[PDB]
DNA sequence: GACCACGGCGCT
DNA sequence: AAGCGCCGTGGTC
């Protein structure tokens, strides 16, 4: 069945890529399949230019690459978000094809005939399921051609800061290692928690608190000496050794090797079909993990700039998961926080403690805050304990107290796992699902932790689809303006505005996702306009 | 060179 | 006793 280039309007693609990243590949190959027919491209980047839109797996990778060689080639169906959708387990083309019809090869043609194959046999399945449909098509496609314009659109590095910064940074761990060799009585491997574990719980006399999961070696984690800051002055050489290290062979010395010949910028992956729970991720660099934290993380984030002539404008939906969970689960009392416009962690710690807000201290509010996100994650009294430093029967009570003032949370997470136990999968607001088939696990520890990952899910779910949704509302509004959409962290958008636009960029993008989707509470957004990242988020 | 599992840890 | 991706180590191929 094999017909000459080009085929026709509404073909399927399949291509070759010498490396995943669609930013740094060359296109190997390029065929197209439709109507009993495959069509392979005699030269492939001549060929980008006959195709109206990319449809087939991996659409958007094939768009980027289009959008890098100045082509507008928009991604369009993609048998892999059809997949997602149905289960988030399905993440892989080579899974995909496996399980709905086919084998993920390495040949151009055969991937386009795949795509074709695949696209049939997955609509087929989403026939009927209305709200998986929706998701699909004012959600998941069109979000895919965002994505794509901003992978090809990159971020611009401060490459001299960052390369100044590293020999900065190599001497301070230089100072840090030495000492705590001399304390250790000899040099060894500190990179090594294999070689450390020995010096810490064998040659020296510390004790070793708890295990690993794998392996159940004697754990070197910050948890484990932190709790051992006073016992031993090497613990907190290391933990500051461990920050120094952590931060440069991650961020300062990967990153400025990075930037792309062409745009003179650095160009992340935001990968749709990764999650178990509907959330974006970033990879090749992953630029959501940038630090912000510490004094070094935020000398680090200040080489992420704006162009010349343009601003950077960052904003940041306040708790959204948290206003997720007060809309999901109903709870009067938390609604109430949030309706009334007050701060919700200060609000919470007058809840408990029974004392009114301005009364509230700042070790009070740090509780709140940390059993505010840590129930959204099933965090229990010990982890707490741990977390506030605060003796374990306190963070029973503190736990307590939270769900006496939030009682129909409780009930809500109760009621989601007793029918995810009777469906066999949770969902979100919109209708996203998540499998997890281990809610009747006999072993109480395997099946309690299928209850923590099942009734996050709809929570940290919702707030994906929001966002998501937000971004493809705001998307074509930027473009009017001349402005760009950066990168998304989650619950933040970061974009690039000419500098005499940014305060109206900035005042519209605010507006978009605060009214994305009108919920029981208000959604809040915070928002900044900066020469670089750390000074966008104020 | 590449792959892996693991522990560990950066962000949401 | 939530969701990710990347680091170095140790082990391997
Ligand atoms: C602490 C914490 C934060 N986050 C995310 C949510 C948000 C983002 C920023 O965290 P924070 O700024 O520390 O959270 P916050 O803005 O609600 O608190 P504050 O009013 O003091 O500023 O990090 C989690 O996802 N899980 C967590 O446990
Ligand atoms: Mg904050
Ligand atoms: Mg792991």
């Amino acid at each position: 069945e094999e017909a000459p280039w080009p085929p026709p309007e509404g073909a399927f693609v399949g291509f070759v890529l010498s490396r995943k990243e669609p930013m740094w590949a060359d296109l190997l190959a390029l065929a197209a399949a439709r109507g009993g027919r495959v069509h392979r491209a005699p030269e492939p980047y001549k060929a980008l230019r006959d195709l109206k839109e990319a449809r087939g797996l991996l659409a958007k990778d094939l768009s980027v690459l289009a959008l890098r060689e100045g082509l507008g080639l928009p991604p369009g169906d993609d048998p892999m978000l059809l997949a997602y959708l149905l289960d988030p387990s399905n993440t892989t083309p080579e899974g995909v094809a496996r399980r709905y019809g086919g084998e993920w090869t390495e040949e151009a043609g055969e991937r386009a005939a795949l795509s074709e194959r695949l696209f049939a046999n997955l609509w087929g399945r989403l026939e009927g399921e209305e709200r998986l449909l929706w998701l699909y098509r004012e959600v998941e496609r069109p979000l895919s051609a965002v994505l794509a314009h901003m992978e090809a659109t990159g971020v611009r590095l401060d490459v001299a800061y960052l390369r100044a910064l590293s020999l900065e940074v190599a001497e301070e761990i230089a100072r840090l290692e030495a000492e705590v060799f001399r304390l250790a009585g000899h040099p060894f491997n500190l990179n090594s928690r294999d070689q450390l574990e020995r010096v810490l719980f064998d040659e020296l006399g510390l004790p070793a608190i708890g295990k690993t999961e794998k392996t159940g070696k004697r754990s070197t984690s910050a948890a484990v000496l932190e709790a051992l800051r006073e016992a031993h002055p090497i613990v907190e050489k290391i933990l500051q050794y461990r920050e120094l290290t952590k931060l440069k062979s991650t961020y300062i010395d990967p990153l400025p090797d990075l930037i792309h010949p062409r745009t003179g910028r650095l160009h992340t992956r935001f990968n749709q079909t990764a999650t178990a729970t509907g959330r974006l991720s970033s990879s090749d660099p992953n630029l959501q993990n940038i630090p912000v934290r510490t004094p070094l993380g935020q000398r680090i984030r200040r080489a992420f700039i704006a162009e010349e002539g343009w601003l950077l404008v960052a904003l940041d939906y306040s708790q959204i998961e948290l206003r997720v969970l007060a809309h999901l689960s109903g709870d009067e009392n938390l609604i109430r926080v949030f309706q009334e416009g007050r701060d919700i962690h200060t609000e919470t710690a007058s809840w408990m403690f029974g004392v009114p807000r301005e009364a509230v201290d700042p070790l009070m509010r740090r509780a709140a805050k940390t059993i505010n996100f840590g129930v959204l994650y099933g965090m229990s009294a010990h982890r707490l304990s741990q977390e506030l430093a605060i003796p374990y029967e306190e963070a029973q009570a503190f736990i307590e107290r939270y769900f006496q003032s939030f009682p129909k949370v409780r009930a809500w997470i109760e009621k989601t796992l007793e029918e995810g136990r009777r469906r066999g999968y949770v969902e979100t607001l919109f209708g996203r699902r998540r499998y997890v088939p281990d809610l009747e696990a006999r072993v109480k520890s395997v099946r309690e932790a299928a209850e923590r990952m099942a009734f996050n899910m709809p929570v940290q779910g919702t707030a994906a689809d929001l966002m998501k949704l937000a971004m493809v509302k705001l998307f074509p509004r930027l473009e009017e303006m001349g402005a760009r959409m950066l990168l998304q962290v989650h619950d933040e958008l970061v974009l690039e505005a000419p500098k005499e636009r940014a305060e109206a960029v900035a005042r519209l993008a605010k507006e978009v996702m605060e009214g994305v989707y009108p919920l029981a509470v208000p959604l809040e957004v915070e928002v900044g306009i900066g020469e670089d990242w750390l000074s966008a988020k104020e």
